[PDB]
């Protein structure tokens, strides 16, 4: 319980949790265990965790929070020996397999036994495991079976400063669970945390900070913001290299294709360096989300041995984006380059479409960045901008994502995790309480949820999409239209920014091009001839950016729609849905499509209000608006089928698509339910088009 009893139970000759002897290599990391920070406060920990059932932890970057603590919790349970198990949540899956090897080295026992960890498509857990590792989006995974977390008696929010929203998630349902539950422990650490906020938020937890740091880390600031940062990272590490001794760098960058770039482009320099100015050899090692794990596991390699003796010390660089922010103990680091700038995630409402851009990072990413060095020896970090920038011009903290994402797949996912009241369910920072109603009545009509607000099998499905449920259920649907490949490409066009270009000077050209693109039936349409003309081209081997300037396209979401279409292609295949197309040839083509679009944006269209006037008025609700000027269809139809709602000086739709009324009251039946619709003129014609169908039909 105490202490100095756990220390006294550690200091044993045989392994108390294998009853394996304990190897000195266990001792050794023992004694520089005990002299970390946190360690001369463990009783104060203790007694804390005693007597209150959620705890705030703060301690600085290397205080030895995510690798003692739960040791800490561990040994605490020690006399009682219960069958559940301690959790520990990282932000990423590098860090929870790292660290897990980590404690398993520091418990002396094997990985995936007794100390294991937990990820998406991989669990290394086994019946013996007591110490798990995980991400909190694995725990929140977990949660959706196990809504009251039995397999735990501990649970540790670490890094809890990022504000993701599967972090924010989970904060909320421990939160309700605390409440429910009393067996259960929780613990929040981070060392850039708004402590006072956290504690506000878990009922006044109390806060334990422990002050003191392992090594110093020398940090130091530009005389002037560079007007580029990644070639004043490079000349950073350049300069690294050849006047500082000793030690692997570590770089911060935005993409992968920055990375890739800066990578070779640094290899080039460091070549020439050595044969020029008989520098030491430099192994430059990618870091990116997207690479395959053997590849990630590579930074860990030992840095190049110097040439030949006294001669210039070969090292290692890192080239890596911000998923080596936090957790990471590469040990060998000295140097950290930080350029100040991540790919934080934005959203637009509108056009209902999540996007990434580049952006100065927080105060607590740039100490989090720093804090990777001066962990196992002293660091220094060049951090390429003003001190005054740092101090009066970065933001504090990140601002969260719930407020950044798209709330009906969040509402999706909270659904998806059996949380029946949604504004009562307190998150740190809640969305709009009616935007989030309007969300669900709309999941409702879309059929990813029924009328008791429970998972549709298609609303499961759907969430597994990294798209707009709406958008999701028109994939997932359009098999049944005989036209999956054509509607995955338009999804994936869909899945990102306007990627026709309509400046505000000349926009006679841009019209021009897009009429070029042009087809009379809709806008979607010509979406898909634009992606088809941009795969051709690129078929071809010629230059794309030219090629997207040229054409008043955006190569940028172009290429990002590319990509999403092979990721959304990956996953149907993956789950099942089969890709099928009817021919070009073949007179339904295009109605198919057409028709497929209602699948998922039947709610969305709009019916000429008269046959001479241009105004429109929505099915949403009851709104005038007009088609909008870029619009590629010659002649709209009295019905059509917008994707966007744009306010400016008069309310506008647009990307829109002629469709036919009856398409309507086939393809979403229970929505266009004529006998409880609503009355208006709207349901006046489909009444019509109705009682036309049952003339026809009727008549055989
Ligand atoms: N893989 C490792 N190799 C060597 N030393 C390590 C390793 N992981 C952690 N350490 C040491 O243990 C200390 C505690 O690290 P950690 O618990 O990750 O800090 P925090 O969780 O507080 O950021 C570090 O300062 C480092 O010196
Ligand atoms: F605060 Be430590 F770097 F996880
Ligand atoms: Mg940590």
């Amino acid at each position: 319980t105490t202490a100095k009893q756990a220390e006294a139970v550690e200091d044993s000759d045989i392994n108390p949790w294998t009853g394996q002897r304990h190897s000195e290599r266990y001792f050794k990391i023992l004694k520089a265990r005990r002299k970390l920070p946190v360690n001369k406060q463990r009783q104060e920990f203790l007694d804390l965790y005693h007597n209150n059932q959620i705890l705030v932890f703060v301690g600085e970057t290397g205080s030895g929070k995510t690798t003692q603590i739960p040791q800490y919790v561990l040994y605490d349970e020690l006399p009682h020996q219960t069958g559940k198990l301690i959790a520990c949540t990282q932000p990423r899956r590098v860090a929870a397999m790292s660290v897990a090897q980590r404690v398993a080295d520091e418990l002396d026992v094997k990985l995936g036994e007794e100390v294991g960890y937990s990820i998406r498509f991989e669990n290394k857990t086994s019946s013996k495991t007591l110490l798990k590792y995980m991400t909190d989006g694995q725990l929140l995974r977990e949660a959706m079976h196990d809504r009251d977390m039995s397999r735990y008696s501990c649970i540790i929010l670490d890094e809890a400063h990022e504000r993701t929203l599967a972090t924010d998630i989970l904060m909320a349902l421990l939160k309700q669970l605390s409440e429910r539950r009393k067996d259960l422990k929780i613990i929040v650490m981070s060392a850039t945390l708004d402590a006072q906020k956290f504690q506000s938020y878990f009922f006044n937890a109390p806060l334990l900070a422990v002050p003191g740091r392992t090594h110093p880390v020398e940090i130091f600031y530009t005389p002037e913001a560079e007007r580029d940062y990644v070639e004043a990272a490079i000349r950073t590490v350049l300069q690294i290299h050849a006047c500082e001794p000793e030690g692997d760098i570590l770089l911060f960058l935005t993409g992968e294709e920055e990375i890739e770039d800066a990578c070779r482009r640094i290899s080039l320099e460091v070549d020439e360096m050595i044969r020029e100015s008989d520098a030491g050899p430099m192994s430059v090692y990618p870091l990116y989300g997207t690479l395959p794990p053997h590849q990630q596991q590579r930074i860990f390699e030992k840095a190049p041995q110097p040439f030949r003796p006294g001669g210039r010390p070969g090292r290692k660089c890192i080239v890596a984006t911000n998923i080596a922010e936090t957790s990471l103990t590469i040990d060998g680091i000295v140097y950290v380059v930080d350029p100040g700038f991540s790919k934080q995630k934005i959203y637009n409402p509108r056009t209902r479409v999540e996007s990434l851009l580049v952006s100065p990072i927080s105060k607590a990413s740039a100490q989090q960045r720093a804090g990777r060095a001066g962990r196992t020896r002293p660091g220094k970090c060049f951090r390429l901008y003003t001190e005054e920038a740092f101090k009066k011009e970065l933001i504090e903290q990140t601002y969260p994502e719930i407020l950044r994402s798209n709330l009906s797949n969040t509402v999706l996912e909270l659904k998806k995790l059996g949380v029946e009241d949604l504004v009562h369910f307190d998150l740190m920072d809640p969305p709009a309480p009616e935007t989030m109603m309007r969300a669900l009545e709309e999941l409702n009509y879309l059929a990813c949820l029924d009328d008791d607000g429970e998972l549709t099998p298609l609303g499961n499905l759907a969430s597994e999409f990294p798209l707009d449920p709406a958008l999701a259920v028109m994939l997932i649907s359009s098999p049944e239209f005989y036209c999956s490949n054509e509607i995955l490409s338009i999804t994936s066009l869909l899945s990102v920014p306007q990627i026709w270009v309509r400046p505000a000077n000349a926009r006679k050209r841009a019209d021009e091009m897009k009429a070029q693109f042009a087809h009379p039936d809709g806008d979607h349409l010509t979406l898909l001839n634009a992606y088809h003309a941009y795969k051709g081209a690129e078929a071809r081997g010629e230059d794309m950016k030219k090629w997207c300037h040229e054409h008043f396209l955006s190569y940028r979401h172009l290429s990002s729609a590319d990509n999403v279409r092979a990721q959304l292609k990956k996953i149907m295949e993956t789950h099942g849905i089969e890709l099928v197309s009817t021919p070009f040839h073949d007179k339904n083509y295009y109605t198919n499509i057409r028709r497929a679009l209602l699948a998922g944006f039947f709610m969305q269209v709009a019916m000429r209000e008269s046959s001479n006037s241009k105004v429109y008025k929505t099915v949403k609700d009851e709104q005038l608006v007009l088609i909008h000027p870029s619009t590629t269809v010659t002649t709209p139809y009295e019905w059509v089928v917008y994707n966007e709602f744009v306010l400016t000086t008069k309310q506008y739709v647009r990307t829109v698509t002629n469709i036919r009324p009856e398409w309507l009251l086939e393809i979403a039946p229970v929505y266009y339910d004529l006998s409880t619709f609503q009355k208006g003129e709207i349901k006046n014609a489909l009444t019509r088009v109705a009682e036309k169908i049952r003339r026809q039909q009727a008549m055989k």
